[PDB]
């Protein structure tokens, strides 16, 4: 809702350790507003490349028809989802994309904002099962920052990200 | 730094979902000289029952032998150590601590402090390996908020912190 609230989002953003976008849920186009330095480390893009668009790009021509599907009915309900996605970098390299969605402001069935963070996947050897709970575990602890998660419920949260962060891990490389 | 540094240390604390003590290793009883709300969750203490002493106080007669052979190994050499420690709470109710032990400030050979971090086991039911590593993350988010972790140091940092607790937990849970 309020600016103060925006302005400690960038604050956070900045300095973290995690992957993290925002979009403005207020425009069709969905585009992105915040991109953080781990995203562009990550992505291989800079900010003036992202700001402004729909982060879907990142998909080049792989449909993704599933993950996409699944995304949209997230966004429409004001829900939070985890994500397997196939993307690709700015010099054309594919790398496959653990995506954490987080509604974050406004009414609770009509977020003003998406929070999106990226874990890449394939880069942590055979440890990725716990990579991935690691990742979910810092993300939580930027959400309560942001005050997306009450301070009360983020042990309770920070288990229950990481197991499913664990779970789709193990999905994804049950499969291919 | 000094005075400085331990306030914004301080600030770090107050702040946290994760479990934190601050131990000052200058003083010969190795006392508490911080110690956190979730900490005082965890172990129905008060902040006035735990400054200035040590935190073997959770523990009772002369359990733990081999782990504490272990901690005092660690914070002798300087090292990191994750360990799992029987502890009380101060109704003498017991719970399993998986403790992480960091060293703060000060050089490899000499730390001003060491730091610990505390996960409470047997809470999680099936998700305690990814919990555990959940834990590692948000704690090496905050390692690198007061500077012990380089930022571009953090997502290595998380993988390989969070990989330990996972195997620590599987080894905790494969021995019994
Ligand atoms: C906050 C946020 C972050 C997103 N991050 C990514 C991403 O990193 N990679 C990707 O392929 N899609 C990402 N998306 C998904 C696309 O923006 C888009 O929502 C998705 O492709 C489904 O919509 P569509 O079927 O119209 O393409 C993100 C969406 C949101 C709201
Ligand atoms: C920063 C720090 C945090 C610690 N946290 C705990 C703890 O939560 N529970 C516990 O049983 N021991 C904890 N300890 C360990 C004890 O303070 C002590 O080092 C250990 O029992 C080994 O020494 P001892 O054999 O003389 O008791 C911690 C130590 C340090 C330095």
């Amino acid at each position: 809702m309020d600016q103060k609230q925006f302005e400690k989002i960038r604050a956070v953003f900045d300095r973290s350790g995690v992957a993290l976008t925002l979009v403005d849920m207020s425009l069709p186009e969905q585009p992105v507003v915040l991109a953080n330095p781990p995203f562009l480390r990550m992505t291989g893009y800079t900010e003036g490349q992202i700001l402004g668009f729909n982060c879907r790009f990142l998909q080049r021509g792989d449909e993704n028809a599933q993950a996409r599907a699944d995304i949209r009915d997230a966004l429409k309900l004001g829900r939070e989802l985890q994500v397997v996605l196939r993307n690709y970098r700015a010099n054309d390299e594919p790398f496959d994309n653990l995506l954490f969605l987080h509604p974050v402001g406004g009414r609770p069935d009509a977020p003003d904002y998406f929070l999106g963070s990226q874990f890449e996947l394939g880069r942590s050897g055979n440890s990725e099962e716990a990579a991935a709970a690691g990742h979910a575990g810092a993300l939580t602890g930027e959400l309560a920052r942001i005050g997306t998660v009450a301070a009360r419920l983020e042990m309770d949260s920070r288990r229950h990200l990481a197991q499913a962060a664990a779970a789709l891990v193990r999905a994804w490389e049950r499969r291919g």
